[PDB]
């Protein structure tokens, strides 16, 4: 299958509070590293290289 191959684009600017996770703005795309630990998924930016955790439901797939 071609579960892990999806993209994803953030719906939703995002500020995170720590240096683990995250910020971004409505429109940048993710690869997402690891999504079976629940609400938040590792995540490698497509805009800025950076990998980190987002909060999912910030995000939908791209198409």
């Amino acid at each position: 299958g071609g579960t892990g191959v999806t993209l994803f684009v953030a719906l939703y600017d995002y500020e995170a509070i720590t240096e683990d996770d995250l910020s971004f703005h409505k429109g940048e795309k993710f690869q997402i590293l690891n999504s079976s630990e629940g609400d938040w998924w590792e995540a490698r930016s497509l805009t800025t290289g950076e990998t980190g955790y987002i909060p999912s439901n910030y995000v939908a797939p791209v198409d």
